[PDB]
């Protein structure tokens, strides 16, 4: 006899388990068990992932309901799961999004300079270098500090909350509350800080004093800075790191982008499509009985949308395991989600990786793993799959 199939299948972000294809072919929606012991539906075909993400009756908000089947424990106050709905209601949606485009003046030059300088330093210290801790993460952290308008020097302390903040835990994490509360006081201080006038926090400080926002709470303003810092640094640093590994593992692809750097955008778009950085399916709670393939999902039940199920579905991406820079549907992957909660930092996520890859390829054209790929240590019980250290030589 066997327990119900458990998720996640594997912390490894350098290979998709064979089980995913088997599941997608035989059972594109099946019952699994999460780390909390709750039952959920795993959706692993493009068509069904797309359906669940586009049907708002599969609610993100409701996952936070007391007594709901859970993927993992909340690392935030329950009202913060409705973050984007709260931002929408307070009239802050247009302002938040305009503040987080890679289109801001001199932001790209900032990324480029920062990536180059992180890289010059690696080269000066000599190989082996750690591309996660000493390149991709400081790059992400530096980008979000610039973007928020906060001092660069504050980034590493805020960054160190993230190994806890993005845990995927069966149980509540005392440390997450500590960090959350601390980082919220930090962001509040920043709203009251007369020198913080640029980026997202500079803008939020203005709107805060505007009579049109007089009834928006201080908690929400601080929450926006903590959440956008955390979600963004975690997501871009994780993505970049594992996209480097895929790049490294493909010297032919790396050559091509080195010769023809104008293909880098088309490359990152494939790197996003194939990325395994999201460790768990996207959770949603059925607010009604909804047919999904052969299964009638009952109101109250948890549904997990498996992003690599969609992104490696051969019915939508032929030869899905393969990076092809000339697919006719290149950006239709679900790497940023789909429908109501589509990632608001997608343009920023894209530029960060394009530039980080671009600079890496110029400075380190012979970049290569300095250990066998199996030696990478994968972070467990975490909402991203990342190698703890990315040791490389060049
Ligand atoms: C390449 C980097 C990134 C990847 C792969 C990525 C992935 C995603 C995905 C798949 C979702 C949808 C989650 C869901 O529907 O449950 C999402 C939502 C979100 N992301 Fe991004 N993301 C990235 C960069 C960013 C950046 C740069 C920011 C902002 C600085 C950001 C902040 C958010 C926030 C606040 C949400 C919630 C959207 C909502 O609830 O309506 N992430 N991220
Ligand atoms: N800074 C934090 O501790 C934190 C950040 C996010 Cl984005 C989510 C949960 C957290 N505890």
């Amino acid at each position: 006899a066997t327990v119900l199939l458990e998720v996640p299948f594997s912390a490894r972000g350098d290979r998709i388990p064979d089980a995913v294809a088997e599941l997608r072919t035989r059972e594109p929606i099946r019952k699994v068990r999460t780390i909390t012991g709750a039952e959920a539906w795993l959706v692993s075909s493009y068509a069904l992932c797309t359906q669940v993400l586009e049907d708002r009756r599969f609610s993100m908000k409701e996952t936070a309901a007391a007594g709901a089947p859970r993927l993992n424990a909340l690392t935030v106050p329950p009202e913060v799961v409705n973050n984007m709905g709260n931002i929408a209601d307070a009239g802050l949606r247009k302002a938040v999004m305009k503040a987080i485009t890679p289109k801001a003046p001199g932001l790209e030059q900032f990324l480029r300079d920062t990536a180059n300088s992180l890289l010059d330093n690696l080269i000066t210290e000599g190989a082996p270098a750690d591309l996660r801790n000493d390149f991709a993460d400081p790059l992400a952290t530096a980008l979000h500090c610039k973007v928020l308008g906060i001092p660069q020097e504050d980034g590493p302390k805020l960054f160190r909350s993230l190994s806890i903040a993005f845990m995927s835990s069966a149980d509540p994490i005392p440390a997450a509350k500590i960090n959350w509360d601390r980082d919220i006081e930090y962001m509040a201080g920043i709203l009251e800080n007369p020198n913080i006038t640029t980026g997202l926090m500079g803008e939020l400080s203005r709107l805060r004093k505007d009579p049109a926002y007089s009834h928006v709470s201080d908690e929400l303003f601080a929450t926006i800075g903590v959440t956008f810092f955390g979600a963004g640094v975690i997501s871009t640093g994780s993505f970049l790191t594992t996209a480097l590994i895929s790049l490294i593992q493909r010297p032919q692809l790396r050559n091509l982008l080195h010769e023809k750097p104008e293909l880098i955008p088309a490359g990152v778009e494939e790197l996003l499509r194939i990325n395994l950085s999201f460790a768990d399916g996207l959770p949603r709670l059925a607010t009604a009985d909804i047919q999904v393939g052969d299964v009638l999902v009952r109101k109250g039940e948890l549904v997990l949308v498996l992003l690599e199920g969609a992104n490696f579905d051969p019915e939508h991406f032929p030869n899905p395991g393969s990076i092809e820079l000339d697919r006719p549907n290149p950006t239709s992957h679900l790497a940023f989600g789909r429908g109501q909660h589509f990632c608001p930092g997608s343009a920023l996520g894209r530029r960060h990786a394009q530039i980080g890859i671009e600079a890496l390829l110029k400075k380190m054209p012979g970049v290569d793993l300095a250990v066998p790929i199996d030696q990478l240590v994968w972070r467990t019980r975490f909402q991203r799959r990342i190698p703890e250290r990315l040791p490389v030589l060049w």
